[PDB]
């Protein structure tokens, strides 16, 4: 009679060891963070050992992990680091000139609103660029010949949002990395690269040595943890720049003041472990759930549907399958409307995207599970298209 | 067993807070705008919990926006007021703001870096060196033609004294009449609220002000908070600092964490039952405090959260006892049982420093240096009164 959750992308039940340890957290840690008292130490020594939790999961350092509300936060921080910061190389070597980003068309809204908002306020440039008609995955041309003198910071996401298709962050940082070593023989200074990674966290192996990035956004809700988030800045304060948004007492090193919330921390600190600990056996139960259900989508609906996630040579998460199936009946929003059991949310090429599904499975997800979605997508479509 | 008595720095979360969150965590986990159970579950909590906190204030429940904190609500007032100045402006000269010398670091802060960098003025009041109140006739005689806002805390973290907050929104709402016949913008008004929230009946018709800062774990809520805006969308603005998804009607956008939500509204909802018990037996705690002091200190103690007339919140005591010996981080080190602090816990890291806000008020270096500050709680019963006022006899004797 049950439902069959398969919105995984969008948010992510807490794992139990995590609701565990943000309960404990909040029964025993709930001192004010500096105080020598033992609620005090012991809220110390969670953030502290939350800190080191995250830099694992991510193959960096304790010290370049920023706490923060959510991807939300991380995302608007990292641009209003940015303005702020080529207004303070413009006031050193010294509307005008402004500070230009360059970002792609599918980003989230935490991404595409603050930078659409700069734009509309002309406080900066921004060139969004198109990800391929064809697999939707930027092309790092792009981003290279978009480039310009006052080009501060490439922000282009790890994974697309829709069909789970891997951007590549580690060849953008690679040759933005080259192209600032000329950039710098002009005195120009060097172009930024951050990655909001809140989908592949948890789902594929995410290390900053391999993406070559200077700021990496990471989204509690996304891996079965709280509703909280974090920031990676490189070596911050050194080897990057960060501009806080908030002021006031000092916290996270006053790049990111407030009395920190502890429990939340704890739990994002265990979601960390977590995924540190078992990355590789999510992800293979991610694939095997999602290529099986594949595999009944074509059985089912044969050259009816179309897999808009899957390409020969591309990758991608391993739990995402976005579809389409052809029909002027069969709108994404109508299809998931008709549908009794599963819980998944619209997709959204042209006339392709008005009939987009995005199924996204996550670590429980079974193939009894996969048939009940494929039998009740079939009645669901029976009703709308009917028979052809 | 440590006595507690450091509650203006935080709080423990009730145990009816901690079942809410947990509960939440474990039920309601979903999107809140979503229709299967754990999305609709959350829309419940997120929806129920912004009455709590509206009726908690005597407000309404549109005039409530969530945010991670009392830090996070307060520079959000601060920046949507350069907005709407410059809306205003662009639609038609930096904006000027009012606020006084004792002000949380999230006030002070924000508003030094708009002087910094040139985008407003503001003109620090300074309190009454008398009592350590801000005075409204020098909050009036401050305004200046650009000035767009006055933020004045409710209740000064340090001593306890109360600020002035409804005469000071009667006396801004009489001369902005005067303003509107020339044309000159209106002057808001928010109180950081932040240590009165649980200790002292708060209400927005009584305040009179435009926005009022939340703070959960002043209240033995989860460390989240909130924001009052009157009217907000038809009578204040409220512009964001966050773009995003579209949440909390994108005056503050991102997915609500609707456990620290939930906690937030159980931790409000036992403020509106329960506040006048929690201030009576903080009152009565208190008081007998600065009995026990001063009959075992005698005059060598200084209560500086007392004053003849002067209002102020009822767990706080904020002392001194003289002696060169005596500077407060020190007898603070030396007591064995007692837990309080020397001033603000975000000023941990200079406890050796007299409090820069009791200097403002008027306390000599030679007695803001040894202060103290002790908040009750709650739970607080005589019998530890009596086990802290020992430990500082033994404290105060080992040192001197
Ligand atoms: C506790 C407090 C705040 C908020 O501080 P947070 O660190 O963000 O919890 C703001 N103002 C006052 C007067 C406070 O006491
Ligand atoms: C979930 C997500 C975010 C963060 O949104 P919040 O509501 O703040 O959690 C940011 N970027 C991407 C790609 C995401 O999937």
């Amino acid at each position: 009679n049950r439902k069959v959750y398969m919105d995984y992308n969008a948010t992510t039940p807490l794992e139990p060891e995590v609701i565990q340890a943000v309960t404990e957290a909040m029964k025993e840690a709930w001192g004010n963070p500096s105080s020598s008292y033992v609620a005090g130490r012991k809220a110390k020594d969670i953030i502290n050992t939350a800190r080191a939790s995250l830099a694992k999961m991510i193959g960096g350092k304790p010290q370049d992990i920023i706490f923060t509300s959510g991807g939300t936060e991380s995302n608007n921080l990292v641009i209003h680091s940015t303005v702020r910061c080529f207004h303070e190389q413009q006031t050193l070597q010294g509307e005008g000139t402004r500070p230009h980003f360059i970002t792609c068309t599918v980003e989230h809204d935490s991404i595409r609103l603050p930078l659409e908002h700069l734009v509309e306020d002309q406080v900066a440039e921004v060139t969004f660029v198109p990800v391929s008609k064809v697999n939707g995955q930027v092309e790092v041309e792009d981003i290279l010949a978009a480039v310009r003198p006052t080009t501060c910071l490439v922000t282009i996401m790890l994974a697309n949002n829709e069909t789970g298709v891997i951007m590549p962050i580690s060849e953008i940082s690679r040759r933005i990395k080259a192209l600032n070593q000329i950039r710098a023989a002009s005195g120009l200074p060097r172009v930024l690269v951050h990655t909001d990674a809140a989908q592949a966290l948890g789902k594929r192996r995410v290390d900053v040595e391999d993406l070559g990035v200077d700021f990496l956004t990471i989204v509690g809700h996304k891996f079965y943890g709280p509703r909280i988030g974090a920031l990676y800045v490189r070596g911050v304060g050194k080897l990057t720049p960060l501009y806080p948004m908030l002021f006031g007492g000092g916290q996270e090193r006053n790049f990111r003041p407030g009395t920190e919330n502890t429990p939340m921390i704890a739990g994002l600190g265990k979601a960390a472990d977590l995924v540190s600990e078992n990355c590789e056996t999510y992800e293979a139960h991610m694939r095997d759930i999602r290529d099986y259900l594949e595999e009944r989508l074509e059985a089912e609906f044969g050259k009816r549907i179309h897999l808009n996630s899957r390409f020969p040579g591309v990758e991608r998460l391993p739990n995402t399958c976005n579809f389409s199936i052809q029909g002027s009946q069969l709108r994404g929003y109508m299809v998931l409307a008709q549908c009794q059991t599963l819980l998944a949310s619209v997709g959204a090429p042209v006339d392709v995207a008005r009939n987009a599904v995005r199924l996204s499975v996550g670590r429980s997800t079974t193939r009894a599970e996969v048939d009940l979605i494929v039998q009740d997508l079939k009645q669901a479509v029976n009703q709308l298209e009917g028979p052809v």
